[PDB]
């Protein structure tokens, strides 16, 4: 072997300027940064920094595989890794700063969301979900606090609910990980967490956000897990005969007859009644224009 060592010019923490606390958790803490030094010196960036000493072994696990599933995935609705280092005591993940807000905080002030809205929203969702099925990755916790969206008003799906397939299966038995209200009938009887899953989870979402309330929610986290099971849901009949449709395709117990799980997999999804409006191609092109866009006394003649 060649005893030769490759140069490289890293990066390090002290590259990034500290400008506010965007929000802080159990995952660790999210900061608005600017980049000090380099190509790419005054952009911003959010930085979710995590304490080694505040981390679990499945913490530690979690956090390398966000990392390298980021690196794997290049689409136009989920958001980009630009960095990933670390010190003795410290994890660093320099991200995309999106600074149009979350779904669940527009949700909150709109209490629910036109049929425009939501077909546009789901859309965007239904290429960046079909993204990470291509590659054996699927969304385990689809909650809309984990949708973002841009200056344009384009989505963000965020990096806090990526998980690869294959681990997902092997873990199932032992893992028990999520939002209770978002869970597949599957996934709340410990059966795995398939691609299947994901679709349940696109069509909860899409009740959210057309109704205001969650469609599968009882007292408690046992009788919403009971309620899901038993799946007996009443349609609201302000929802369009299509939205009603595609509600009633997705919410099918088993998995491989629910939308989506067919042979023409995301096509089924795609070609259906509720989404004609929509070109695909246009809309992925980032094309179509969002129905909603996120975010002087002085007078002489
Ligand atoms: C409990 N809350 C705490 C705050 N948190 C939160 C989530 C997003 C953000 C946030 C705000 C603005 N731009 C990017 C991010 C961001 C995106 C990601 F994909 C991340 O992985 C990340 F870390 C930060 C700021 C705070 C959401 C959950």
């Amino acid at each position: 072997t060649h005893h030769v060592k490759e140069g490289h010019e890293k990066a390090d923490p002290s590259q990034f300027e500290l400008l506010k606390v965007l929000g802080q958790g159990s995952f660790g803490k999210v900061f608005l940064v600017k980049k000090i030094s380099g190509s790419d010196a005054r952009q911003l960036y959010a930085m979710k920094v995590l304490k080694k000493a505040t981390l679990k072994v499945r913490d530690r696990v979690r956090t390398k595989m966000e990392r390298d599933i980021l690196v794997e995935v290049n689409h136009p609705f989920i958001v980009k890794l630009h960095y990933a280092f670390q010190t003795e005591g410290k994890l660093y993940l320099i991200l995309d700063f999106l600074r149009g807000g979350d779904l669940f905080t527009r949700l909150s002030k709109e209490v629910m969301f036109t049929e425009e809205d939501v077909k546009f929203y789901l859309a965007e969702l239904a290429l960046a979900l079909d993204h990470l099925h291509s590659l054996g990755i699927i969304y385990r916790d689809l909650k809309p606090e984990n949708i973002l969206l841009d200056e344009e008003g384009h989505i963000k799906l965020t990096d806090f609910g990526l998980s690869k397939e294959s681990i997902d299966h092997e873990k199932k038995a032992y893992s028990f990980c999520g939002t209770v209200e978002y869970m597949a009938p599957e996934v709340v009887n410990r059966r795995g967490h398939t691609q299947s899953a994901d679709w349940w989870s696109f069509g909860v979402l899409m009740f959210e956000m057309l109704t205001g309330t969650l469609p599968f929610q009882g007292k408690d986290r046992k009788e919403t897990m009971t309620m899901i099971l038993k799946a007996k849901l009443g349609m609201p009949q302000f929802l369009s005969p299509e939205a009603q449709s595609l509600l009633r395709m997705l919410f099918k117990r088993n998995p491989a007859n629910r939308l989506g799980a067919g042979p023409d997999g995301v096509e089924e999804i795609k070609r259906h009644s509720f989404f004609s409006t929509i070109d695909w191609n246009k809309l992925y092109r980032r094309e179509i224009h969002p129905p909603f866009k996120p975010a002087t006394f002085y007078f002489d003649p």
